[PDB]
């Protein structure tokens, strides 16, 4: 893929929650559930704007708590998020530190979704007392996602993944070079 980013429609991921996604890396926020995806999958770097993950919708399913591996539920609900943001390698190595040298994070996962609290996704996805999970993701039509996109924050903002074909088909396009 352009830039050496690692971008696939379905796979295994870890999951955490974060807040403050009103000025996200794609340059448009959204009112439905949203997430940041790890940098290696996002397709950009801090400051460079939108990458090719932008606007794509994914069904996320948490099925394991790696910090308490004998917990077997209840988990949260499967949710559909729209990717609006970038979870950078910097400062977030445990979960978002996938790079060309180390394509899996500390939980052995090649992808990570950081689900934004601001529009409620994390409240549905994480059971009380279990704020970090592993499980699966699958790219789905954004017709399965509920919400509306926000206005552009800056020129070149992009959420065109919302109607593009599944990865590895492209949409917004990658910027720069994959983290190494
Ligand atoms: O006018 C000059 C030129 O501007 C071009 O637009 C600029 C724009 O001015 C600038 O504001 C914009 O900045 C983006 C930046 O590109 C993007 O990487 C950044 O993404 C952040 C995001 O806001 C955070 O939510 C996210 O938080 C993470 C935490 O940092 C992390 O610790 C962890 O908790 O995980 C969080 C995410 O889960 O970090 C992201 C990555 O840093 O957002 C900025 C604000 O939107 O950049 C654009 C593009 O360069 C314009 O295109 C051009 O035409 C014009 O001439
Ligand atoms: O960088 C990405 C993103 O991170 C967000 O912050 C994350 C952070 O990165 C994670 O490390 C953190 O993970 C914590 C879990 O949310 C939390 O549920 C888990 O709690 C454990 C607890 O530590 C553990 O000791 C406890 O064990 C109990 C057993 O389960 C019981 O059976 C037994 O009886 O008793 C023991 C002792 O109590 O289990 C629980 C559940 O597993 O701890 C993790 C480590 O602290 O999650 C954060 C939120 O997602 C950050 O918000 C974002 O800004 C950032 O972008
Ligand atoms: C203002 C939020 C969306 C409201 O629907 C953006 C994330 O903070
Ligand atoms: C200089 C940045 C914007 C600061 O608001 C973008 C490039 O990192
Ligand atoms: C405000 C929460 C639910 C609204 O019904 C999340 C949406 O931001
Ligand atoms: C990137 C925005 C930050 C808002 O807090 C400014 C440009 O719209
Ligand atoms: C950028 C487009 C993908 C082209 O196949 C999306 C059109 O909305």
């Amino acid at each position: 893929a352009t830039g050496g980013y690692v971008q696939q429609a379905t796979g295994q991921a870890s999951f955490t929650m974060y807040s403050g996604c009103g000025s996200p890396a794609c340059g448009k926020a959204a009112s439905g559930f949203t997430a940041a995806i790890n940098q290696l999958a996002f397709g950009s770097a801090p400051g460079l704007g939108a990458g090719d993950a932008c606007g794509r919708c994914f069904a996320l399913t948490g099925n394991h708590d790696p910090y308490s591996p004998n917990y077997t539920g209840p988990f949260g609900q499967t949710i559909v998020v729209k990717v609006t943001d970038l979870c950078p390698v910097q400062g977030n190595q445990e979960f978002c530190g996938q790079t060309t040298s180390n394509p899996t994070n500390q939980h052995g996962m090649p992808f990570h979704f950081n689900i934004c609290e601001d529009t409620g996704g994390s409240a549905k996805f994480f059971p009380s007392g279990h704020g970090a999970l592993t499980g699966t993701f699958t790219e789905v039509s954004c017709s399965q996602w509920s919400g509306s996109d926000g206005g552009q924050l800056w020129n070149g903002a992009c959420l065109s993944g919302e109607t593009a074909p599944n990865w590895p088909s492209t949409a917004c396009g990658n910027k720069g070079t994959a983290p190494s």
